[PDB]
C-alpha cells in the first residue's frame, strides 16, 4: 500500500548492520516519522528473510504508548522499507553514555513503563528477547518505548539462564530482562558482562553477580528478586509495579 514515492527522506538517524534508519516526512500531508531501510543484501545473507517477517506480523497488531509503532512496509529490487514511529529524543543506550548511570528516580520510571510494556504483550500473548538499551527509544516526554522485535549468536549480556543452556522458555523470560536493565541503569554495565562468550556464558549459566556500595537495598532486593535461575520465584511483572523501591521512587 505504500511505496518510497510518497515519502521524503531528511536527516539520517542511524547507520546499522542491516540497513539505515532516516527522519523522513510523508510528502502526502508532512507527517514525521522513522523510516528504515533494509536492503535484500545482509538480510539475506541470513535466512532472517521470514524470521523478521513474521516480527513485522507481530509489530503491527501492537498498540500502546510505550511500544514503539509499525505503520507499514514494503520491497524494493534492493531493499525492504519499514515505516516506524518516531522518537524525538533518541536511545536509552545514547542517554546511559551521557550520564554513565542513572539515579533511583529515572530507573524505577523506566522499568515502570516497561512492566507496562510487556504486560500488555503477555496478555496480547507475546514473548520478547533482546530488549537492551540500545533498543530503548524516548519520545517528546521521555516516554519510554521498545523497540527491534525482529527477536520476537550475538552478545548474551541480556539473556536469561534458559534460553542459552538450550533449554525451554516461556513468559518469565522478560523479568530476567527487567533484572538486568535495572541493574544497568543503577549500575552503567551489565551484571555479567565480560570479554567472551564462555566467561559470560559461564557467568550468566551460574547467576554470579555482585554489587557496587552505591546500589542500594530495595534496589538490591529487586534485582536479586527478579534474578533467580529457576525461571519461577520471578515475580510477575505485576508484582514488580508493586515493589516497595519501585513505587518509592517511580512516576505515574
Ligand atoms: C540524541 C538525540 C536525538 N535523537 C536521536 O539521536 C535518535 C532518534 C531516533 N528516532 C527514532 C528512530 C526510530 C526507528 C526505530 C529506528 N524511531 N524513532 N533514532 C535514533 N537512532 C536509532 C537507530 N540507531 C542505530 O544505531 C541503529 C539501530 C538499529 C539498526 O538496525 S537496522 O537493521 O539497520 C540500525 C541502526 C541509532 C540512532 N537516534
Amino acid at each position: 500500500q505504500w511505496a518510497l514515492e510518497d515519502f521524503e527522506i531528511g536527516r539520517p538517524l542511524g547507520k546499522g548492520k542491516f540497513g539505515n534508519v532516516y527522519l523522513a516526512r510523508e510528502k502526502q500531508s508532512k507527517f514525521i516519522l522513522a523510516l528504515k531501510v533494509l536492503f535484500k543484501a545482509q538480510l539475506e545473507k541470513a535466512g532472517v528473510e521470514h524470521q523478521l517477517r513474521r516480527e513485522v506480523e507481530i509489530q503491527s497488531h501492537l498498540r500502546h504508548p510505550n511500544i514503539l509503532r509499525l505503520y507499514g512496509y514494503f520491497h524494493d529490487a534492493t531493499r525492504v522499507y519499514l515505516i516506524l514511529e518516531y522518537a524525538p529524543l533518541g536511545t536509552v543506550y545514547r542517554e546511559l553514555q551521557k550520564l554513565s548511570k542513572f539515579d533511583e528516580q529515572r530507573t524505577a520510571t523506566y522499568i515502570t513503563e516497561l512492566a507496562n510494556a510487556l504486560s500488555y504483550c503477555h496478555s496480547k500473548r507475546v514473548i520478547h528477547r533482546d530488549i537492551k538499551p540500545e533498543n530503548l527509544l524516548l519520545g517528546s516526554a521521555g516516554e519510554l518505548k521498545i523497540a527491534d522485535f525482529g527477536w520476537s549468536c550475538g552478545t548474551l549480556d541480556y539473556l536469561p539462564p534458559e534460553m542459552i543452556e538450550g533449554r525451554m522458555h516461556d513468559e518469565k523470560v522478560d523479568l530476567w530482562s527487567l533484572g538486568v536493565l535495572c541493574y544497568e541503569f543503577l549500575v552503567g554495565k551489565p551484571p555479567f558482562e565480560a570479554n567472551t562468550y564462555q566467561e559470560t556464558y559461564k557467568r550468566i549459566s551460574r547467576v554470579e553477580f555482585t554489587f557496587p556500595d552505591f546500589v542500594t537495598e530495595g534496589a538490591r532486593d529487586l534485582i536479586s528478586r527478579l534474578l533467580k535461575h529457576n525461571p519461577s520465584q520471578r515475580p510477575m511483572l505485576r508484582e514488580v509495579l508493586e515493589h516497595p523501591w519501585i513505587t518509592a521512587n517511580s512516576s505515574k
